[PDB]
RNA sequence: AGCCCCGUAAGGGG
């Protein structure tokens, strides 16, 4: 029960583009094979990297050494990169873990979320921009309920979507610049469930950790919605 | 009929401090109006302001009852030493001439243009009372309901039932900045400074303007929890 | 994140 961030190292000029990441891991999913991945890119120009997140045992085995295969080749993420290297660790965006450890815990009342790019959410037909516990953790809770071993028990699903607040916020709302008219936030937010059973917590840190696989919110597919948990 | 913003211009040192802010007002009207202490919606809204050295403080007030009950004490009170927490000697009780000073009628709010968007201002930490707990973000629904609310319990009219659900159930988010600051009441919370847009899509102009009304009117009322204590203080901005 | 009170339980008052 595996799940993987793997980071491309580009070398190139530029920086990679939504669509171009997009349509190019779609390619590889033609010829290798509720999203079960997400797409991420960063950086600066000349230090820009892109990521794949794998969710699920069945994609890493198919298109890991797929990705691999193209260290030191050339590839098109809107302008063309070398991809120097495929990491998944000695990156700050790269890691692999397994479901269980998503569970590692300590569990905490608290939960500060780093969001990376824009992210917001689909909500009555409508992109929404503001990073609400129940949006952001209804969000992460059922991707991670649709690829991993558990499901939330009613009591602590309650506590989590109907309960969790906002201790702190900071931030603001960028143009996500493929959609017409759609902001996501950037930032930094603690969220906080007061009265938290040792399993809600649990959950809580549970869903902290796997946000920096699935991201948060909509059209993580573009990129949008990277985050991860923090300190 | 009339809303009124009076600004305490202070000198001293140091800013004026929210429960000490409070206290100083429900002092005054424990003599004219002491039923108001224990009224759960106020017809107030209390703030403060400025560097240090120019502090100011600001007494809202959102019937004419108390406008006519209160306002004499209030410019009373120049030349003379008041304790907002710390001493300050009051300088000028101002009605104009000030960025937080005002006056208005209930239908004036109501006078347009009326706009889709609306652009709030959080000039002090705005926070929010959920199931026994403290939230800081300025959802659509929380800060437009409680300026509604208040509108219309002190107001001279309610909104139709359609135009309050265009109001509170399709308001979005189009833009927001900022950030939640420390805030001091009978607990210890946090709340939101900054800025954010609000849009209802596909608006009639009879919600345009309530909207724009609601925006008006948040310049008196403020937005959210303890408004008594300086928290929530907003305006609508362009 | 916690006390008291209020509350077509949404949110409010001290
Ligand atoms: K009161």
């Amino acid at each position: 029960m595996v799940l993987a961030a793997l980071v491309l190292v580009l070398e190139g000029e530029g920086l990679p583009e939504p669509l171009g990441l997009r349509g190019f891991f779609y390619g590889l999913l033609r010829e290798v094979a509720e999203n079960p991945f997400a797409l991420g890119f960063g950086g600066r120009e000349g230090a820009a990297w892109a990521r794949v997140s794998l969710l699920v045992e069945g994609l890493y085995a198919r298109l890991a050494p797929r990705l691999y295969a193209l260290e030191g080749e050339e590839v098109r993420l809107g302008p063309p990169f070398r991809v120097r290297a495929v990491l998944q660790e000695g990156h700050p965006w790269a890691g692999v873990s397994t479901y269980p450890r998503l569970f590692q815990g300590p569990p905490s009342r608290d939960l500060a979320l780093r969001f990376a790019s824009p992210t917001f959410f689909r909500r009555k037909g409508v992109h929404y921009p503001v990073p609400e516990p129940r949006l952001v953790l209804e969000s992460l809770l059922r991707r991670l309920e649709a690829f991993g071993p558990l499901k939330a028990p009613e009591g602590v699903r309650e506590a989590l979507l109907e309960r969790t607040t906002v201790r702190s916020l900071e931030g603001r709302t960028l143009p996500a610049r493929t959609e017409v008219d759609t902001a996501g936030f950037v930032g930094r937010v603690v969220y906080h469930l007061p009265r938290a059973t040792e399993e809600e917590a649990l959950w809580l840190s549970a869903l902290g950790r796997f946000a920096f696989y699935s991201g948060v919110g909509a059209k993580t597919s573009l990129g949008y919605g990277r985050a991860r948990a923090e300190s």
